[PDB]
């Protein structure tokens, strides 16, 4: 779960950087 959640996190910091 720790890994899961940061692959979640990740995607959702990409998409906020991007627009």
């Amino acid at each position: 779960g720790e890994l899961a959640a940061l692959k979640e996190l990740a995607a959702l910091k990409a998409a906020a950087w991007k627009g």
